[PDB]
């Protein structure tokens, strides 16, 4: 039993809710919140900009030190950093950005990072400003992630399309 509330169950291990991931994280304080990161951990907009703003820019300060030490992530890769006031940990995962011409097949590799964590609160990778089809992203999620994932979808219209079209 866990503290996630109001989710629709899609499969044995995947759950979905129309929610603001920032508000959901502040209420649940999950062990892991997933950020929709880029390789530079520059959290300017989308999910990343919202999560960072909610940390009063502490996420960005920590991220800049991480990059200065380690260099950029790989597309499809991840790193674990602090969850600040939102979660114990933040798993920064880089899905391909279609608006940068990155290979959509890397979306599966991105979701494989979730399997290193028993339970996660997450957005749909590569959705939103990353330019992928969220229906495709949900399919890859369900077919790749084996651990327990609670997906927060900000847009109510999109949440209903995702549910209604789910096979
Ligand atoms: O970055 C994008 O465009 C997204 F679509 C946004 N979306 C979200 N998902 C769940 N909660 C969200 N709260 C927010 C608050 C904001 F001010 C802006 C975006 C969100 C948001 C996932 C993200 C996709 C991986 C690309």
């Amino acid at each position: 039993v866990n503290s996630f509330s109001g989710y629709l169950k899609l499969t044995d291990n995947v759950y979905i809710k129309n929610a603001d991931i920032v508000e959901e994280a502040k209420k649940v304080k999950p062990t892991v919140v997933v950020n929709a990161a880029n390789v530079y951990l520059k959290h300017g907009g989308g999910v990343a900009g919202a999560l960072n703003k909610a940390t009063n820019n502490a996420m960005q300060v920590e991220s800049d030190d991480y990059i200065a030490t380690n260099g950029p992530l790989k597309v499809g890769g991840s790193c674990v950093l602090s969850g600040h006031n939102l979660a114990k940990h933040c798993l920064h995962v880089v899905g391909p950005n279609v608006n940068k011409g990155e290979d959509i097949q890397l979306l599966k590799s991105a979701y494989e990072n979730f399997n290193q964590h028993e339970v996660l609160l997450a957005p749909l990778l590569s959705a939103g400003i990353f330019g992928a089809d969220p229906i495709h992203s949900l399919r890859v999620c369900v077919d790749t992630v084996r651990t327990n994932v609670y997906l927060a979808v900000f847009d109510k219209n999109l949440y209903d399309k995702l549910v209604s079209s789910f096979l």
